[PDB]
């Protein structure tokens, strides 16, 4: 059995193996396909003790093996036992993608052309996840791939779930999982993050980021994230506010200083004056006027690449929630047992 730091046994096909991160449920490593000839990037997933790790595992599975794009990270093999009583450890086989937009805005300034370009392929890829009836609900620059030519690819469908705009509805301060910096005002306020446009407003915020390699709204707490929000938007309008029917949200919002909205310019001095445009259209407070995934792709700032014809749609939408909240932890061993038979 191979180690790197703990076993990584994926053995004869895969050498060469070089750590490169760790994280949610095991370890990332990149490793020689000496069948392919190619360096591949594997995640050895260890989930099966706990019923929410399996949860995140079998959607990120289920979902990836059924898109074809692009913009998103496939799976090119999966390495696990051939029985569910020698099965541990499963091995998530990918393209080699040599950084991600948060290790590269930390280091490196973007043009305005390659700000254009990421943030393209970032609606393409989003775009298709929306026509498959899917929300990703954790975009942010560490869930972007790119490669040495600048090829993106969206990834971590771990909080992913199945679109269901009826049942958004919540109450004020509800718990969240995906990102603060990220986490679109309605999450704090009366939403469980269950419709397109809290992907869009998560886009808008890394938009913001690639302009000035800084998180736009980097709240230290829950309230903290809606006062950074509010610092730049302004106080919402008397038809934002009345759109929040819940009390307790609407009578918070109510209770907090008139704050005048802070002019995109004065933010971004030397953004590209369209950028600034989507943006602003992207980072709507009211979900409902939010700009959505394909307006923002027919947008003068990406006129240069806008092509509907070369923006694929999903062939086979996901009809139904996905039934998992409720599954032990053995049906769901059992499940992802099924879902990666298909690499044996
Ligand atoms: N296909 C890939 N190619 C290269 N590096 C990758 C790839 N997928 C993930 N990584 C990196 O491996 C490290 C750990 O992976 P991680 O950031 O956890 O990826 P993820 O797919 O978002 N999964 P996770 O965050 O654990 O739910 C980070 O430095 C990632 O950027």
């Amino acid at each position: 059995a191979a180690a790197a730091g703990q076993v990584f046994d994926v053995g004869p096909r895969y050498t060469n193996l070089s750590y490169i991160g760790e994280g949610a449920y095991g370890m990332v490593c990149s490793a020689y396909d000496n069948l392919n000839k190619v360096r591949v990037a594997i995640k050895k997933i260890s989930p099966f003790e706990h019923q929410t790790y399996c949860q995140s595992t079998l959607r990120e599975i289920k979902i990836l093996l059924r898109f074809r794009h692009e913009n998103i990270i496939g799976i090119n093999d999966i390495i696990r036992a051939p029985t569910i009583e020698q099965m541990k450890d499963v091995y998530i086989v990918q393209d080699l993608m040599e950084t991600d937009l948060y290790k590269l805005l930390k280091t490196q300034h973007l043009s305005n052309d390659h700000i254009c370009y990421f943030l393209y392929q970032i609606l393409r890829g989003l775009k298709y996840i929306h026509s498959a009836n899917v929300l990703h609900r954790d975009l942010k620059p560490s869930n972007l791939l790119l490669n040495t030519t600048c090829d993106l690819k969206i990834c971590d469908f771990g909080l992913a779930r199945v679109a269901d705009p009826d049942h958004d509805h919540t109450g004020f301060l509800t718990e969240y999982v995906a990102d603060r910096w990220y986490r679109a005002p309605e999450i704090m306020l009366n939403s469980k993050g269950y419709t397109k446009s809290i992907d869009i407003w998560s886009v808008g915020c890394i938009l913001a980021e690639m302009l000035s390699n800084r998180p736009i709204f980097p709240g230290k707490h829950y309230l903290d994230q809606l006062n950074h929000i509010l610092g730049i938007l302004g106080s919402p309008s008397q038809e934002d506010l009345n759109c929040i029917i819940n009390l307790k949200a609407r009578n918070y919002l109510l209770s907090l200083p008139h704050k005048n909205k802070v002019p995109w310019n004065r933010l971004f001095p030397n953004a590209d004056s369209k950028a600034l445009d989507l943006l602003d259209k992207m980072l709507t407070f009211n979900p409902h006027k939010r700009i959505e995934v394909e307006q923002a792709l027919a947008h003068p700032y990406l006129e240069q690449y806008y092509d509907p014809s070369d923006e694929p749609i999903a062939e086979a939408p996901f009809k139904f929630d996905m039934e998992l909240d409720d599954l032990p932890k053995e049906k769901l061993k059992e499940l992802i047992f099924e879902e990666t038979a298909r690499f044996q």
